[PDB]
C-alpha cells in the first residue's frame, strides 16, 4: 500500500486560463472575534477557510494504484488558488498545517485556519445593535475567466464559534458577488464575509 | 578506543543513510500517542479572552520503515535525528489565536523497533475566558489537539493517562493549577464525513 | 482535450521562457502608481505612520516576448514573481520591514510587459502634528530603486494623483490630498514621492 | 601569498566537507555565559528578559587537519549550518530565543569548534523583591534537549558568569551571577542528566540605597 | 549583446572568507536616518541607519575589455561572501529595511549598504534636557579578529544629511570612531567602529 501511494505521487500545473478555467468553492467557519481595536479600526478574526477545486491532471484510477482513493500532501507540492482578503492590514497568520487532501476524482480540499486583521470600524459594538464589518475575498490576480468562485451556503458556519468570546455574533454571511465593470468584459467574483457583532 | 568511536560513527552514518514515508492511510493507519506536561500559564488577557501556555507535547508513533536489526549496525538501538528528516504527525491546537511558537530544538529519538519519540516545547495563545481567575474557584478553559487533516481512520489518537503532568509546573507562576486533564473525544466536523479524534486539555487555574 | 492542449501550450511557453537586470547599456523604465487604501495608525510618540496601499509596477523586457501564434493564441499568463526579475523598489524612509499582504504573482503579456501589484503595509517616518485639526498633517515618503541609478532604471508614472477610489471610508483618518510626483536628484537618481495630507475623521 | 592561502582554505574545506554523539561515542560540550543585560522584568507575567553570549566548545576528530598540509592554515570560520552543533536549550524559556549574532563557528586544526551565539531570552522568573536592597533571584537551566550525559558530557570552565561586558547603565544592577553545573539521576535509568544553571540576583538600579 | 556579456561575466565569476594569511579590509560608515524611539523603561533605543560596507576580492576582478566594457554589476548579496558585521549591544535581532543587493566593480570591490532598524542598549536619561543624552554602540565582526578582518573608516563624521528633520529626537553630534582592544597575552587585535550619538528631544 505504501509503495502504491509512493508510486501514485511520483506519477502525479501552470494554473488556470481562459481556455482551462477553474471553479473554487469557498466557505468560512468563524471561530472567534479576538480583538476590535477602535484606535486603528482594525478587527481580528480567527476562522477556517475551506477551499475546494478539481483538476483533471490530478485524477487517477484507484484500481491502478491499490484501491487508493485519496491522500494527504504538502500544499507546496500542488498548485493552490491565490484567494486573498482584499482589506487586510497585516499578513494573515496561518494557524494550521499546510496540508491538502487530494481525491482520485481530481478534487483538492484545503482548509487553512487563519488569524486576520482587517479594516473595520467597531463603532456600536457596545450597543444592542452591534457593529457591522465586511471583508471581500477573491483571487488577487485572476479574473472570473480563469477562476470562478462558488459557495455551498451563504451562511457562515458558526457551529465552532467560541462561546465565551469577548464578542457574540449577531449574524455572519458569505454572499458571492459577480462584478462586471463598465470598462472590461471579464467578470470579477468575490465572496464577502459580513459580520455583525457586539460585546 | 579512537577506532571504536570511528566504527560507531560509521555504523550510525550507514544506518541513517540506509533508512533515509508518505503518511498513513485508511489501509495503513497509524496510532499516535499524546501526552502533555504543563510548565507555565504565562498570561491571561481578559481584554481579548486569550490565555498563554507553555507545555511540552509528547508525541509517539511507530513505523515499520524505521525498524532495524541492531546486530547489523554495531548494536545501535536508537539514535537522534532532526525532525525534518522524518515524517511527523500534523498535531494542531484547534483553538489557537496565534501561530504556536516552538521553544525547543526539533529533534526526535528513533528506536530500532521503529518507534519515534518527539517532544516539542511550545508557547500557545488560545481562546479562553479567564473570568473567575481572581477567585477561589478559578477559571476553567479547554483546548483540543488533534490531526488537522487525518481522520480517525488514518490516525488513531491515544493517551497514556487522563492526567496532565504537573510535576514540572513553574512554582512561582502568576497562576496556580487547580486541575489539568487530557481526555479523548471523537468529533464530526461539517467539512467532512469522517470522525476526527482529539485530546482535550482542560485546565482549572487561579491567580496565586 | 482543448483544455489539455492549452495547459501543454502554457507549460511549453513557460519552459521556453525560463535576465541579469538592467545596465547603463540596457536600461529599463519602471512605471509606478499607488492606490492608498488606509492610514491605519499615526503614532505621535515615535513619529511613525502606518499605510496600507497597492503599489502597481510595470516594465517590459524583450526576453519575455513571444508570438501567440506559436503557443495556442496565449496572450498572457500569471506566474510567481520569484520566476522573474523584479525591480528593487523601496521606500526610502521606512522604520520597519515592509509587510506584503497579497500573493507574489505577476502577469506577463506577450509583448514582454509585466504587471505586478503587491499590497503592502508600511511604517514610515511621519510627524502627525496637526492631524487633530482642520488643516491636518502632511507627510511624504520617497520610493525608488535601492541600488540602481537613473542610468539603469528610470521611473515613470501615469498620473500625479494617488488613486483614492478604494480608500477605506471608515478609516480613523480622512485624506485631504495624496500626490505621487516624480523627482530627479554623475548619475541622476529618480524617485516617486508619495505626499499625503490627512486628518482625524 | 594571499592567493595561495585562499586556495589552501578552499581545498581544506572541500577535503573536510558527523551524526552527533552516542553512548559509544560521547562528546564533551563546554558551556559558558557572558551576561550583557537584564533588559526587562515583567511582574504581570513573571517573565524576565536577558541578553547574553553563550559560549559552546566541542572537538571532533573529523574536523582535524595538519596545518603543514594546507599552507599553515590553523583556523577557519564556517557557517554553523555547515556543521553539527549541540542542541543546548534553556529549559524554561517562554518565547523562542532570539539570535542576535551571525551563525558562524570557528574551527581549529585540532578539531575544536567555538560557537558563541548572542541571544535574547525570555524565561520564567518572579521578580518579587527587585525593588528592594536584597533584590530578586531567578534561575534558568541550560542543557541538551534530547541527549543524556552519556552522549553529551556538559562541562564549564568556571562557575562564574562573565560580567565584564555587563551594560553599566542597565535598568537592573547585577548582585551575583553563577553558572553551577548540576546532575540529575532517575532510578529507572542508568544515564545521568547534566545541566548548567544560570542563577542571577539583581535589583533595580534605583533600589540600591533606595530610601 | 550587452546582456549576453553580463550573463557571461557572472557565469565566469560564479570565497571561503579571510584568514591570517589572507586578510581582508572592510571599510564601514554610517548614515543616521532616525532615532525612532527611546524607551526609558528598558534603556533600549531604536535607530534607523544605512550601514555602508566596502571590501575587495581578487576573485571578483575582471577585464572590462574582455566583457564588452562592463565596469560593474548588481547582484544579490546571497550570491557573494559578505562580512559578518554585527552591533555588539543589540537587544533584538536587527531588521533589514532594504533589498539585499550589492554592487560589484571590475577592480573586485564590493559596495553593500543595508538599511537597518536596530534596538540597542542605551540609557536616554537627560534626553529631555538641553545637554541631551549620549549613547554608543560598537559595530564589527562577530567571529573574525583583526588578523582576518581589518576594519577601517573613511571618515569619523557620521553622515547626517538624510537625518529625518521631524524626528522626535534631534542629533547634537554623531561620530564613528575606529577603536580596538588587545589582550596582552596575544598578538591579535579586535577592532570595531564605535558609533557615538548625542541626542535630545
Ligand atoms: C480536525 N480538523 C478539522 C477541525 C478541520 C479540518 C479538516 C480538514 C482539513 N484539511 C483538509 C481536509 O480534507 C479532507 C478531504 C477528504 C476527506 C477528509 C478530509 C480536512
Ligand atoms: C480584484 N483585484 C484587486 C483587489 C486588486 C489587485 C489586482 C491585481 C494585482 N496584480 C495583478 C493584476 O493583474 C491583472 C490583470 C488583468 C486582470 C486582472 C488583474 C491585478
Ligand atoms: C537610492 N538609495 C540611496 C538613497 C541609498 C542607498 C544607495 C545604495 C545602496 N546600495 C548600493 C549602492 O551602490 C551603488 C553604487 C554606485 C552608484 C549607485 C549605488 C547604493
Ligand atoms: C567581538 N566579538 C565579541 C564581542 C563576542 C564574540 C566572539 C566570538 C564569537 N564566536 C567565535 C569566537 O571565536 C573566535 C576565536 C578566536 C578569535 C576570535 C574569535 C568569538
Amino acid at each position: 500500500s505504501q509503495a502504491n501511494l509512493m508510486r501514485l505521487k511520483s506519477d502525479l500545473y501552470p494554473g488556470p486560463t481562459k481556455d482551462d478555467p477553474l471553479t473554487v468553492t469557498l466557505g468560512f467557519t468563524l471561530q472567534d472575534i479576538v480583538k476590535a481595536d477602535s484606535s486603528t479600526n482594525e478587527v481580528d478574526l480567527v476562522y477556517w477557510e475551506q477551499q475546494r477545486w478539481k483538476l483533471n491532471s490530478l485524477m487517477w484510477d484507484p484500481n491502478e494504484y491499490g484501491n487508493i482513493t485519496d491522500f494527504r500532501t504538502s500544499a507546496a507540492d500542488i498548485w493552490t488558488p491565490d484567494i486573498t482578503a482584499y482589506s487586510s492590514t497585516r499578513p494573515v497568520q496561518v494557524l494550521s498545517p499546510q496540508i491538502a487532501v487530494v481525491t482520485h476524482d481530481g478534487s483538492v480540499m484545503f482548509i487553512p485556519a487563519q488569524r486576520l486583521s482587517f479594516m473595520c470600524d467597531p463603532t456600536g459594538v457596545d450597543s444592542e445593535e452591534g457593529a457591522t464589518c465586511a471583508v471581500k475575498f477573491g483571487s488577487w490576480v485572476y479574473s472570473g475567466f480563469e477562476i470562478d468562485l462558488k459557495t455551498d451556503t451563504d451562511q457562515v458556519d458558526l457551529s465552532s464559534y467560541y462561546a465565551s468570546s469577548k464578542y457574540e455574533i449577531l449574524s455572519a454571511t458569505q454572499y458571492k458577488h459577480d462584478i462586471k465593470y463598465n470598462c472590461c468584459e471579464e467578470i470579477y467574483p468575490d465572496v464577502v464575509l459580513v459580520v455583525k457583532f457586539r460585546e
